[PDB]
């Protein structure tokens, strides 16, 4: 079975490269689909992924994930910020 976006937007890493899930998905995920989502620490500033499956027609957003918003022009969305080590 096949998932609906879970999310309005976010940039993940597909197969290895990033993309706009809400573009590259605009039709939905396939079971089996896999893509990483960008989390925050907020006390080292840098930026981790969180792998999540779109399983039986179900994908579970990592909790970390914050969604984009367009008004908040002063803060780094967690795909822009450095990797943690």
């Amino acid at each position: 079975g096949s998932c609906k976006l879970p999310v309005k937007k976010a940039t993940v890493v597909y197969q290895g490269e990033r993309v706009k899930i809400q573009e590259k998905f605009k039709n939905g995920m396939l079971h089996g689909d896999k893509v990483s989502f960008f989390c925050k620490n907020k006390e080292k500033k840098c930026s981790y992924t969180e792998d999540a499956q779109c399983i039986d027609g179900t994908i579970e957003v990592p909790k970390c994930f914050k969604e984009h918003s367009s008004l908040a022009f002063w803060k780094t969305d967690a795909s822009d910020v450095k990797p943690c080590a």
